[PDB]
C-alpha cells in the first residue's frame, strides 16, 4: 500500500518511468507514422524525459512540490519534437497542480493527472484525438473515477495503465493512419512506457537498464 507520496517516490517514479521508456524507445520509433513517418517518436521522447530525469537526480529532495518544479523545469528546456512537447506539457500542468505540497494523496495524484491533460491540450493548436493526448485523457478521467474509492496508490496506478492501455488499442479507430498501416499511437504508447515505470517504482522495484 501507497497512501502518500513524497518527493522521493515522485522522483523514483520519474526515474524508472525514464528508464522504461529508454529501453522501448526503439520499439516506440518503430510505431511512428504520424503526422509523418520519421521513425523519431521514442528518441524525441527519450530525449524529452532523459533531460527531466537527470535534473531530478541531480537535485532531489522530500518535498513533492520542489521536486516537480525541478523535474518540469528539465523537461520543458529539453523537449523535442511533437510528443516530447506535448510530454513536457502534460508534466508542466501536473507539477504546477501540487507545487505547494510536500506529498500527495491518491486524489491528488488523479487531479494532476486531469490538470496536466489540461494544459497539454490547452498548449496544441489544434488536437487530434487518436493520439498522446487521447490516451492522456482517457487515462485521467480513469484516475479521478477509480481515486474517488481507491487511497492505494499501487491500486490506482494499476487500474490507470489497464485503461490507459485500452485507449492507446483503440486509437487507430480514431486516426486513419494508425489503422491503415497497422499501428497504435507511437506518442500514447511512450506516454504507456512512462506510466509503467510510474507503477514499478510505485512497489518499491527498478526497471531492468
Ligand atoms: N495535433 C496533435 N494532437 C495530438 N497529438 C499529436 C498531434 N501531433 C502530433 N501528436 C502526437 O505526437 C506523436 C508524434 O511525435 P513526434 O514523432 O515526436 O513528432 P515529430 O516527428 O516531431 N513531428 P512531424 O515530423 O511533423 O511528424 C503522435 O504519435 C501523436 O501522439
Ligand atoms: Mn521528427
Ligand atoms: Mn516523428
Amino acid at each position: 500500500m501507497i497512501s502518500k507520496i513524497n518527493g522521493k517516490l515522485f522522483a523514483d517514479m520519474i526515474i524508472q518511468g525514464a528508464q522504461n521508456l529508454s529501453n522501448n524507445a526503439d520499439l516506440v520509433d518503430s510505431l511512428n507514422v504520424y503526422p509523418v513517418p520519421d521513425g523519431d517518436t521514442g528518441t524525441n521522447m527519450n530525449l524529452t524525459m532523459t533531460s527531466g530525469r537527470e535534473e531530478v537526480e541531480n537535485n532531489l529532495s522530500k518535498n513533492i512540490g520542489e521536486l516537480g518544479k525541478t523535474f518540469s523545469k528539465g523537461l520543458l528546456m529539453g523537449a523535442r519534437g511533437n510528443s516530447g512537447v506535448i510530454l513536457s506539457q502534460l508534466f508542466r500542468g501536473f507539477c504546477k497542480n501540487i507545487e505547494s505540497e510536500s506529498e500527495i494523496n491518491s486524489k491528488l495524484l488523479a487531479e494532476s493527472f486531469q490538470a496536466g491533460v489540461e494544459t497539454a491540450y490547452k498548449a496544441v493548436m489544434k488536437p487530434v484525438e487518436g493520439t498522446i493526448l487521447t490516451v492522456a485523457k482517457d487515462a485521467a478521467q480513469a484516475a479521478i473515477e477509480k481515486a474517488n474509492n481507491t487511497e492505494d496508490c499501487i491500486e490506482l496506478m494499476e487500474y490507470i495503465i489497464v485503461k490507459a492501455n485500452e485507449s492507446l488499442e483503440n486509437t487507430p479507430n480514431l486516426l486513419a493512419v494508425l489503422k491503415e498501416v497497422g499501428v497504435v499511437d507511437s506518442g500514447g504508447k511512450g506516454l504507456l512506457c512512462v506510466y509503467e515505470g510510474f507503477l514499478k517504482a510505485l512497489k518499491g522495484e527498478k526497471v531492468e537498464a
